[PDB]
């Protein structure tokens, strides 16, 4: 569950996220299957993606970097604690970081911002992501701790060759 | 209290500071009436404001953000607590965060520098402010907690219309 | 030994970092004499170091600031205290932070990385070091904690004149 054991053993079918993210969730170590989100400052698709995607799936979502509104808030956590979900990363801010610290799921950002995002659903689901020189597929899984962010096309843990 | 129930509730009367800031002190969340100085590396000032400032007061040094120095240590800090102010938000850094930080006062800065700053006198205290994408004005109030800074014109939570 | 004190006292012999650093050991202050290893992506010297230098030294690393890989590990971190050093200072990233959090010593770096680092051989020991704005010379002390990190050209604490 190390990302550094992961990189040692399987550096060469991994993908090292170059973006360092903040931890704010309960959990400082996480992992799972990848669901993605595309958005720009609103978080309508992010809200869905959390009310469905199954158990155990990490939400990676894309907010291009905007430290103008949060995507993400305790409300929301929540949701993601409900449904047995392992986490979420978001390139972009959240909020109620307070809260969300005392939640058991994975939650990494690159800041915070008291300010709510937009609500017109603009955006696209379980499409490719780009960021942080990673390229984030569907299905994709990703491995998260205190050290780093790594993605491999397939669970590393679960295959034999 | 929270910045983002402020935010959701009074986001037309509100400033959000643009620059994130790092929490030093016992108090993770604090806000109050704004009494402002503004200096460059000098901090005698910052001192005298500490000394004469109504009790519940927030005070907001714009340093410049100069890294050169620290414009607030633990005798300072010490003050803010003896004479109950709320606490102290610095555009620049501090220093014996190990010891503010067992303090029950809000010490927000943007970095810890150990040399002292200079003892000259120099800068301004209750003029306007203009930093982080913020206008803070003496009189003004402020919030501030795990996610942002936030200010507003006057008490949100003493208004009625 | 807390680098605010020590400017106030000895800022005219003093060098102040101006480069901050993150700090992951369990020791958040820490200081000693100063042993350097100069490297790029490649640690094996900083094992030679760690598995040679004095008890009490602190090993200073310039790692060029790299963030594609980490320079040292929980495997360095322990030999470091098995050997009674009093910390390790890296201009690069660190891995197994997680780890390193729960050991009695002093290691301060720019960021983590899980990634290895190559294992060659090539940099230098006992080398004049130039980073943060520094000059890092072997046998000079070293002294750090929460504020920053300052160097002196001798003990500070053992000087009459």
């Amino acid at each position: 569950m190390k990302t550094a054991d992961l990189c040692d053993q399987f550096l060469d079918e991994l993908q090292v996220c170059e973006l360092p993210f903040q931890s704010y969730g309960g959990k400082r170590m996480f992992s799972g299957p990848i669901a993605t989100v595309d958005v720009f400052e609103d978080n309508v698709l992010v809200r869905e993606a959390l009310e469905t995607v199954p158990p155990g799936t990490v939400l990676v979502v894309d907010g291009k970097g905007s430290r103008r509104v949060a995507l993400l808030g305790d409300r929301l956590a929540q949701i993601a604690c409900e449904r047995g979900l392992a986490g979420v990363i978001i390139h972009g801010c959240i909020r109620d970081s307070a809260e969300i610290g005392a939640m058991p799921i994975g939650v990494m950002a690159i800041g915070t911002c008291p300010v709510k995002s937009k609500k017109e659903g603009k955006g696209a689901r379980d499409v490719v992501l780009e960021f942080g020189g990673v390229r984030w597929e569907p299905g994709a899984y990703v491995y998260a701790d205190a050290d780093g962010v790594v993605v491999a096309n397939k669970d590393l843990l679960a295959k034999n060759g």
